[PDB]
């Protein structure tokens, strides 16, 4: 119908204006007008994303769950809800959606990459390795697949393999600063604090560091018995949205 279509049209124009509150209401209104419309699962997908971009994470999960209902093997819905589960720390639920996705399309690169990372986090290193290899088998040119391997090797304790990969990637893209952040983290986990600082100094001089890099520099400053300098960095990372619980515990280690 015409009313249903005009409400969907207003939702699009509101999304284009950044008015997610109004876009959400137009979608909800459209669905009250035609509750039985079979194209509603598409509206529920958009609503889920609009709700997620507002931080209404529990609501967004309900919208994606509803959208998925009659379309259990929809790549978009599975990819968005698995990503949302990850954000909610629902690791088994996120993995299960990537498993549904990847049994359907074993060559879906975003799903492979995200599952790969999840497997690293779950200490499941052999399965992470196989997911990054799958990407490189379909896309030899993939940089993030090689980075996946670099992060994996570091978490496994194969520091030299990890360092070889980061050195290669950095030689290839010598100004992709986020690579220096990964390599610095590897050097810190290796006990190579002065070497890590060299990488950290490069990012601070040439770019805008992440909150993670302020924690990393703070942790090194801690090890260098410079508690006041460390706290300044931990406070800065907190002001940037780093985990408030963990940032709270790090700050206690600076208050001698």
């Amino acid at each position: 119908g015409q009313s249903y279509e005009e409400l969907i049209e207003k939702s699009y124009d509101f999304v284009d204006k950044g008015d997610l509150v109004s876009a959400e209401e137009s979608l909800k209104a459209a669905m009250r007008k035609e509750p039985a419309n079979p194209l509603n699962y598409a509206l529920l997908t958009n609503l889920g994303t609009i709700q997620r971009r507002q931080g209404k994470l529990q609501e967004a999960l309900i919208s994606y769950t509803s959208a998925l209902s009659g379309h259990t093997k929809n790549i978009t819905i599975l990819e968005n809800r698995a990503s949302l589960y990850t954000e909610l720390g629902e690791t088994e639920k996120a993995l299960n959606d990537y498993n549904t996705l990847l049994i359907e399309n074993p060559e879906h690169q975003e799903a492979l990459y995200c599952r790969g990372l999840l497997y690293i986090q779950l200490q499941n290193y052999m399965w992470a390795e196989q997911d990054f290899d799958k990407i490189l088998e379909v896309n030899e040119k993939s940089v993030r697949a090689r980075l996946g391997h670099a992060i994996l090797e570091k978490m496994r304790g194969n520091y030299d393999e990890s360092e070889r990969i980061f050195n290669y990637l950095i030689s290839e893209m010598p100004r992709d600063w986020i690579l220096y952040e990964g390599r610095a983290d590897l050097y810190f986990m290796m006990g190579k604090n002065a070497r890590a600082m060299a990488d950290i100094e490069k990012v601070f001089t040439e770019s805008e560091p992440t909150a993670n890099l302020y924690v990393l520099r703070g942790k090194i400053k801690l090890a260098q018995y410079e508690k006041e300098r460390a706290a300044l960095d931990f406070k800065k990372a907190e002001s940037m949205g780093y985990n408030k619980e963990v940032i709270k515990e790090l700050l206690k280690l600076t208050m001698n």
